[PDB]
Formats: structure tokens, C-alpha cells, sequence
């Protein structure tokens, strides 16, 4: 008994990039309420975020175009090397002492609310946030990929972007991390004033004249479930059998996902949903707006575990990749003549960055029948969650943390 | 402290039979649509079925009433011995080519659509199936049965079937396996024209001249829940206790089984039910008619994990008994006259199998109490699934798969 | 990256104490039904409890009242040793034969009904019990604890009862290990005639002559999750973010906790419930009557495993001290004259017990924010199962097993 | 990317005699005597021999794609032999490179038998060569689910069962 004869495919994407960060003041911002938003204090640090949990980060657009080809491919591995440089320092003083910050999962911290933030810049400090641009994490990453690959021939602004992955150039970033408390001064009834979390006891800080050309970030992640193109459909065996709708025991085992719901308010408890609205991928009524959009690329993190679910016996966890934020420390420049005990001027900084990322990619086909095309085994077919519109749920890395967690959120039609 | 006085019984039951499988032609007929069935095209074979999961394939109805007085018996263990002799082929030619095929585990298959089934075949060709017999999977259970031990002494047809069990002669086999596959003819819109998958790379096939009197199957299984008969009744405490609707919690852990429901149409999701509609096969309101009517000989598989569920803490799964298919390679008569580049005439050929089958199992008597009978611990209070109308579940293995699985059908009134 | 300043307390609570036990006859007492509960059999015993799964054994009011002032405080172990003394025996006889009865986990074993009750008995014969006292098992313990430690000083009954945990006197033990059966007499229908159960059978019996002066009970217990005082709430985070209630996969993973309902009767099968109604012990609206009113000093186990429920992550599982009952065997009295086949009359005997118990306990203060005072992380989050009626839920060791299992029971207002 | 596509065929051929067939001049095609032989030709060369159709409809998403190497071997069982006769010689004949052999003119052709001896050839089916591929394919993987005559050819690389081959020598 040779088997099904499944043909078995890897595949490698590796990227190269030069970035380069202001180093931010830690100022005090104020936010505030908007909505369900509450007003909240940020406080703004150096440290920009690399978007190493999104597909863009280590595939083209040509590489990403022709992966569509190969239904089944998952993601397998994906490494981040981050390898700092000389620091820039403005000029009149002479004598500088850097500092490089990095810091690796403080988006998984409970207690530290974080998120990164766009800021804007006064004229006479540009080192000094004075407030918030109307940027989003994904036009952040939209505007990063159109830094790094440019835009199509035809494009009316096509020469305002030259291709950082052709020319090797550098790119700024732009979102930092900014930790956020509350903001009591109109809160009427039960006031917290914990002030800000000590944020710097969970950070790296090194000596960035020391660190010049040296390795200071090496980060693995293996990927528990990461479709990036969904499965070859199965024959339907609803064609073939009247079974087709059959019901089988599951035991004490737990071989359908469930959903859980928090409440930091405390208003109500926890809840924990089974058998959540959701619809296969591939097949007869799929649904694959998620991927046809498309989200998988910069709009959704790689990493999905949780939101995709197999018909399969295979139990399912809930994932989260760390996070990378890496920055040089301010560089004050305060004197006896603007007299203050904190700093409220500082000098230009800027930090380099050499990032290589490697993906590792995997993908099947199988032949399950003799005519037509790959068919996969019907234990192959996938489901993914969606809202009450019709619209896809994804994990998201952009809001801060529930508990700890990445939370699903409705994607956004592009 | 000696503890309760549990007496252990161990029972084995031996069987042998010689089984005659016809060398049935693989043709394709067509099956049309009823009811939910869909219209579909059947490949058959000449593998017939060995019923080693039936209770009959091991216990003559004397031992089977005489278990009836044990309860609390598993079945702990089956094992099952193919052993091959010498394969007759029609005579007017003389040199021949027999060949042995033997399917283990094709019924656990996900994208092969299989059952056993009954062939009728032509007058001018014996070995060419061209049609379906009426004849069931239960029916085929039931006449092989009588085949191995006869009807009863008063039965106006007793002298028609003399008893394998007393003679030791051969029994023929008439549930062949079968493929399906989609008939697409009169199917309007998307047509999946995938054909036949292909089943023999999932086979082994022997040379059955060199194979003459030697062992080709060789198949143990350890079944997880498979109670024959039963448990003892325990004293129920609501006649002791106002606590007897009590709860306690039960934390992360299921200890209460689910069923899984699944569409392979896709036209919903999966779905996962809790407390499913069951009730207690001993107690006070207890519901027998599963080992009453009866179910366990040969209607319904001794595996019945996920089916029957205790009190206890013990963890449930699914379970499945691998099939055993064995059968002769069909010997084509085709010549130049009749011109056909696939033979459309064979010879009659038997193949004669030698089947030893053991079945181990145990049952217990606990003395939790001083007077009356036998009593159990409370914690040994079994339930069965059941319908809405009063109607036992049980796992079935004629149905085709799904997802792989075995799946729970409501029991038929004997 | 040093992480979170926690300070990690750990305390030890040790208590010694002089337990006498009455010698009672075994003695049948009826018990009429009353409401919900069934006329019954009682089989008296001599052995009486030791509450040693309760606070109150190991720790003072002012070990309590101190240890309120640590939130985030867990039992980490419990250990008790019982040592036995010379056995008072009355006097005309002299000879004597004095036996000593060690029943440890009675109370879990599922087919035995037992439960702790304290008798009264005859003016001839102070050995035989000839009913129930009204004394429950809470008001059982309330009256050892004021034996153990005394009134406050301004109580008019001051000088009746002297601090055992003062003086080093002994204390007499009333709630005594108590079978039940079934009464059949008034049973109309199927009426079980089971008897007893053989509850000799599962007992330590020792010689107490050679005993005197002996360990004969040394048994230690690790808690799973016994929260004494609540944890620090947390910052809540719906003041900092509006993503407070989002919703992330829990999986197949079961991350929160279910409760089992069973039916001993039978009438219906057993049923598990996802997401029952519960609150949080901390933060903005939390609910503290269990630890204000106040209940898990003698009024509910330390044990507490499935009542309470973290956000986070981690396991839940049920849980269940050991039971301990000790005393000494009945000494028959019975002659000639008093012609019966079983004693009738009893000399006063009484068994000495030194019992040493130790309690461990730990306790955290996290600072996960700069002002204010301790935060803990969200995740330590606390949550109790309540009723309908606003009264929480907790586990009881004083109503009869249900199927081996210790049950929730709602508590009551002090 | 590397790709291995497996086959396994059961092959029966006709002990066909060896006679001269006259072959009439047809347009250019002049006047010949034909040998026959019983020597089927097994079209390992072609792409059908090695890979199934859904195989082959999918290798069409793979631009680039060259057959680097092809290996094909060939196993004879027993030989069946009509009975009144009991003793029997057969000879099992092998022909490796006679294509590319100059001076011997030689194609794959079907034969039509004569009904009192069906061993015999005596003239020529109107088969060709690219047909009796098409129709020994169409015997290994069948037709498509909606065909009329769908249940007259069981597929071979699902059943394991034997073709017939018609093109000799």
C-alpha cells in the first residue's frame, strides 16, 4: 500500500532591511475620549516596533502573488536578526553618551498597557512628541511596505517611493511604543492613581557606542497555525452518500473551538462560547473574502492560531508572537539657564538597524482521486471564524492586550 | 482494610471458520438517487468482509445467553487470525495467475467512499456483478450467522442450514467491498468529475499460488469501552441522602461527554452538543432495550466508546475497529474474438480462508452491601445515548465514513 | 530586565491540642424523613471526626485577623498527626480489652453514607446512643473553636469556657462517624433490602493497650486552591483601554470552569454547565461576603479546588480532603443474666488523643504600578461561583458523598 | 521543485502468428508486405503512461517544468495457454531499440483476427496509433462522472486489473 501520492513543497523568503528611529523624549501625552475610548495619559518612548509578525516583512509582492498558487501553504518558521549600527548625534557639544533599548514581549505584559503610536513633533524640538498623528498601525504598515517594495509602473506618484528591497536603502519608522494610565482628573466616584508601571524594568537597555555593528536582537518563532492559503477543497461527500450529515461521539475531548469573552470592567464574568458562527474556507459555500481581500499579507498577522479551526481531531491553542521594539535612549540637552529637574530638550538621535528575516514556508498537494485536479481529504477542511455580517475574524496585535491576550477583531474590508 | 469483596471473572471464546469469496469482476454499476441518496457509480470488488467486530464472530447463542448472567462484562480484547489455502480457478485453460488481495483499514479511509455490499451477477457471467441484492449488512450478519450455528431444534426450515459451528464446513461471503463515486450525468452546475480514487494503493496484494496455507492476516485490538452486558445496579442513594441532586464542580475537565456533528456538504458548520438526550441502562428508571431486544450479537459492533458514558471521572474518546477485507484477484477470460482492451469475461475463481478468532472478556460481582445481591459502587452507573424517541444510539460500521468516522445512528427494533 | 518587585511571604501555623472520645455502641437509630429527606437507618459509631480540614484547627482569631491583612494569601499545605494515649476504662471488672478504630477517607468512598452526627444517649447507659442531638456539624465546630480559644473578655460567659490553646486541657469530641441505610418499612414498590454496608471492612482497628503512647494517624495534605484572603485587585483596564471586553480563542482548551449535577435518583442523567452565574472577589465590582461575613474560618473547608476561578489560563480540577475518625471500640458489658446474643450494655470508656497540626500559608504583594499601593496583574483575577440569590458557593464536607464527590452547597448568612 | 509520479500497469498481449499481410498503396504510401508479430509496444514514452489526469492538470500550474528522467520496468508472470493438448514450449520475445534499427522498416500496428483463429491476423484494424493510446488511457484512468458510457471502462489505476494491448510489431 503505497498511499496517497502527496506532493511536498518548502519554500524560503528572506528579506534585508536598514531602518532608522528617532530618539523620542519620554514625554507625558494626553488622549482624549473618544467613543468607548476613555481619556488616558501616554507616555511616548524611542522604541519603533518591527513589524516582523506580518507576511510583507519577508515576502514581496511577486513572491506573495505567486504563493496564491500554492493552496495549503502554511508557515512553518519565521527568525529575526537585528544587528545595530552607529549612532547619529546632532552637533554645539561634543561628548555624547547612547543608549540602545530593546525590548522583546511587553505587548504580552498584563499589567502594561501599550501600543505603538505615530506621534507629531514640535518645530523647535523635533526629538520631543507634542502629540498624535492620525496614522494607524495599518497605514503604518501600508506606507512601510510601499517603502520597501514601491508602487506599479503606472503609478502617477511611482518615483516618490524608490524600492528599498532594490536599493538597500533605509526606511524610518514611525510607530513607537507608548504606554498609556488612566486619566483621573474627570473621574467622578472611585479614582486609581497608580500613576504610570516602572515600564523600564522589562526593557534591555545597552551601551550603543559599544553595541556599534553588533547583534542585540535573535528571535525564533515556530508558527502553530498559519494558513496562508487555504486548502485544496475536498470531493464533496454529499455527493456520494446520504452520511454526509452524520453525527460521531466526541468523548470528553474538546474537538470543536471555543471563544472566550473577558470583561476588565468587571461588570460581568468571563464567558466562554462554543460552536461560534463560522464557515469553511475552501469548498462548496466557502468563504475566502480573507484571503481574495486580502488580509494575510500586512493587514493580519501571520500567526492565527485560534481563529482557524480543521474539522480534524488536532486540538487548537491560543498563540501570540513577541513582540520587538528597539530604539536608542534620548540624548538630553538641558542646562542651568532653562531650569528644570527633567530634561525638556534633547539632541537629534537616530538609531541603525540592519534587520534579516528569514521565513520558511510549507505546503501539500494531494491526490486523493484519479481525474480533475488535487483533491484533499475531507479531515483537511478548514473553518474560520466570522461576525454576524459576513465579515472574517482575525487575531490582531495592534490593540493592546486583554489579559494577557491578542484579541479577535471584525477585519476590515480594504 | 480489606476493602470490597469484587470477584473477577475472565472468560475466552474460540472460533474457526472457513470462509469462500467469489473472484468477483471489478465493473461500475450505477446506483440511482432515493431519498436523501444521491445517484452515484459503484466499483466493486472481490474483497468480502470479515465481521471480526460483531459479538456472533466469536460466541455461539449459548454463550451469548450464558454471558446474559454476568454483568459488569467488557470485552477486553479481539484478535483475529486470516490464514489462506488453495484458490480454485475454473478449467478449457490450465495456466493461471491468482492473486490474494487483503484491505485492512479502507473502511477508516476519509476520501475513499466504501461499504459492503451484496452483488447480483449474470447468468453467462458467474463472477461479473450487474446489480445490488436487496440483502442488508444486518440481513448478511444474520444469514451468516444461521450459516455458523444452525436454527433451532423446533424451526419448520432447521434441516436447510446445517451448523459451521458443529461441521467445520465452509460458509460462502456475499458483502463484497464497494466504491463510490459521484454521478455527475444529471447534475446541474458545478460538477466535480474527479472519477474513481484509487483504491489499490491502499491494498496489499499477494501471489495467492505462493500464498497456499499461510497466514496473510494477523489483526489484535484492545477495545476502550465494550460493554457486553450491564453493570450490577447499585443502591441508589436518594433513598438514604436528600443530597442525591447534588453538583459539584467540575473544573477545566469535560467529564461529560459530546457529540460531534458534522455537514460534509459544508452547508453548515460543525457543531459540538453537550448533555445529549441519554439515560441509564441500569437502575432505578433504567432503559435496557439495547441488550434486551437485542443489539450487541450481531446488529451493532462490540466497540461502543463514546456511545455508553459512566458517572465516572474516566476520560471518553471515539473509537474504531479497523475492516478487514480479503478476497481473489478476478482471472480474465478475454481472447482476440471478443475485442476489448479491458477483459469483460473471467473465470470462476474461489478463494478459501481459515479464520481463528479469540475474544477475552471480563466481568465483575461487587459486595458493597451485606444482604439482597450484588450491588455496585455508584460511581459504576452507566448511560446510553438515546433519541427522541426512546430509541437507543449505538456506533454502526455499514454507513460509509465520516470525516473519517465511525458515526452514531439511532438502533432499529429487531 | 528585572521584572515586577514581589514580595513573597511564606507562614507557618501550629496548633496542639487533647481529644477525648466516647467509646459508643454500634446502635441502629431511626430517622424519620423530613422534607426532601428519607426515612433512614443510622448505625452509630465511636469514632469521631477531626476537623483538620478546617482554619480554625490550625490558626487563633488573631492568626486570623492578622492574616486578613495579607491578600493573596493560599493555603500551601496542611499536616496532622494523632498520637494515641492510655484508654480510660470503668471499673466491678478488671480485665479489659480496648481496641482503637482509625477510618480515614470514609467520607469519599462512594457506596458507604456516612456522616458525622452527635448523639444522645441514655441516663442507664451512657455508652448507648439513643438519638440525635440538634446539634449541626457548623454549630459542632463553632463550640470547639470556643473550647479551643475562649470567649472575648467582655462576653458574660466568659469563665465558662477556659482556652484549651491556653491551658493544654482536653476537649471532648461529640460528632461521631454515623452509617445510614435505607427504611423500607413504610417503601411501597421496589424496596431495596440491602442492609448495611460492611464499613468494618474499610477501618484500621489497633490494639490501644499496645498503642498507648503511639502515633497512629499521620496524614498530609497539599492544597490545589485554597485562597484565604483574596488577591490585590488589579488596575482595571477598562480605564485605560476601550478594548476591555474583547473577546480571544480559547481553543479546545476548556478555560473556564463547568459544574456537574447528578441525579442519584436516576430521574434525570447528569448534566454539565458552562459559565454558571459568578463574580469576581476583587476590584470595582466585587463581592467579599465569603471572606467578610465570614466563612472559610470553621464554617467552610480550607480546600476550596473548583469554587474559585482565575482569568487565567491554568487547570481547574475538583478537590477533597481526607477524612479522619478516631476512637476506641465499645467494651461490652453483657452477662448472663441480660440474656442476649449482642451487648446491651457498655462500660464507659474514653480515648486520648494528641493531636499536632501544622498549616502552611503563602502570600504575595506585587507592585506592578508606581502609586498607590499593590496591583496585582489582571490575570490573577479571582472569580466565585454565587447563587441566584447574591449568596456564594462553596464546598461543604458535611453532607453525604455524591458519587465519591464532595458537593457545592450555597452558604449561609452568619 | 522536484516532482515523482509512479504507475503500475497490468499488461496482457495475444501470442499473435507471425503471417505476411498485403497493404495496398495509398496516396504516397506504396505497396508492401507486412510481418506481424506479437510483440506489444509499451508507450512508455508518453506522458499518460506516468501520470494521471488530475496529475497532469495540475502540473500545468508549474511553468518551468522538464521531465528530467523516466525509468520503466517490465515483470512477466505466467503465461496462459489454451487446452486437446497438455505439453506446451513458450518463448517470451524482448525487442529493445528496434525503432531506431536503419534497415528494418517497422511500426506498432492492430491487427484483425480471423474468427477460426483468433492467434491469426488477416488485415489491418483502422486504429492508429495516437487512438490506441487514447483508448489504453482512457482504460487506465476511465471517463469523466458524467459520461454516457462512464461504467463500460473501470479504471486500471484504481482497480489494479489488467489491459489488453493491441499494437504489435
Amino acid at each position: 500500500p503505497i498511499g496517497l501520492h502527496v506532493e511536498k513543497f518548502q519554500q524560503t523568503y528572506r528579506k534585508k532591511w536598514r531602518f532608522l528611529t528617532s530618539a523620542n523624549a519620554n514625554v507625558i501625552l494626553a488622549e482624549a475620549a473618544s467613543g468607548e475610548r476613555p481619556a488616558r495619559w501616554a507616555l511616548t518612548t524611542g522604541m519603533a516596533s518591527i513589524p516582523w509578525e506580518y507576511l510583507f516583512f519577508y515576502m514581496s509582492p511577486a513572491e506573495y502573488n505567486r504563493m496564491k498558487n500554492y493552496p495549503g501553504t502554511f508557515a512553518k518558521s519565521a527568525s529575526v536578526r537585528i544587528r545595530t549600527w552607529n549612532t547619529r548625534v546632532a552637533f554645539a557639544t561634543l561628548n555624547q553618551n547612547k543608549f540602545l533599548q530593546v525590548a522583546k514581549g511587553i505587548r504580552s505584559i498584563p499589567f502594561i498597557c501599550s501600543t505603538n503610536r505615530k506621534y507629531t513633533y514640535s518645530d523647535t524640538e523635533p526629538m520631543q512628541p507634542t502629540g498624535f498623528a492620525t496614522l494607524t498601525s495599518y497605514e503604518y504598515r501600508d506606507g512601510l511596505k510601499t517603502a520597501m517594495y514601491g508602487y506599479d509602473n503606472d503609478n502617477k506618484d511611482f518615483a516618490k517611493k524608490p524600492p528599498a528591497d532594490a536599493t538597500g536603502a533605509e526606511i524610518y519608522l514611525q510607530d513607537y511604543l507608548t504606554i498609556y494610565t488612566n486619566d483621573a482628573r474627570a473621574t467622578t466616584g472611585t479614582k486609581i492613581l497608580a500613576g504610570f508601571p516602572p515600564y523600564k524594568n522589562f526593557i534591555e537597555e545597552f551601551d550603543a557606542s559599544a553595541c556599534i555593528n553588533t547583534d542585540v536582537v535573535a528571535m525564533d518563532y515556530d508558527f502553530s497555525y498559519a494558513p496562508l492559503v487555504p486548502q485544496f477543497a475536498p470531493v464533496p461527500n454529499n455527493l456520494i452518500t446520504q452520511n454526509y450529515n452524520g453525527s460521531y461521539p466526541a468523548g470528553t475531548k474538546n474537538e470543536v473551538t471555543a471563544a472566550k469573552t473577558t470583561d476588565s470592567s468587571q461588570a460581568t464574568a468571563p464567558t466562554q462560547v462554543r460552536n461560534a458562527p463560522r464557515k469553511y474556507i475552501q469548498g462548496p459555500h466557502a468563504d475566502t473574502t480573507f484571503f481574495d481581500e486580502e488580509q494575510n499579507y500586512l493587514r493580519v498577522p501571520i500567526e492565527q492560531g485560534g481563529i482557524f479551526e480543521e474539522v480534524n481531531v488536532e486540538t487548537v491553542h491560543d498563540t501570540q508572537m513577541p513582540s520587538i521594539n528597539v530604539g536608542i535612549r534620548a540624548v538630553p540637552k538641558l542646562t542651568t539657564i532653562d531650569e528644570t529637574t527633567q530634561a525638556n530638550s534633547w539632541l537629534d538621535a537616530q538609531g541603525y538597524f540592519e534587520v534579516d528575516c528569514v521565513l520558511t514556508t510549507e505546503s501539500v498537494d494531494p491526490y486523493t482521486y484519479i481525474k480533475g485536479g488535487c483533491y484533499s481529504a475531507n479531515t483537511k477542511s478548514q473553518l474560520q471564524y466570522f461576525a454576524s455580517d459576513g465579515r472574517p475574524i482575525a487575531k490582531v496585535y495592534d490593540n493592546p492586550n486583554v489579559y494577557g491576550r491578542m484579541q479577535m477583531i471584525k477585519t476590515v474590508k480594504p
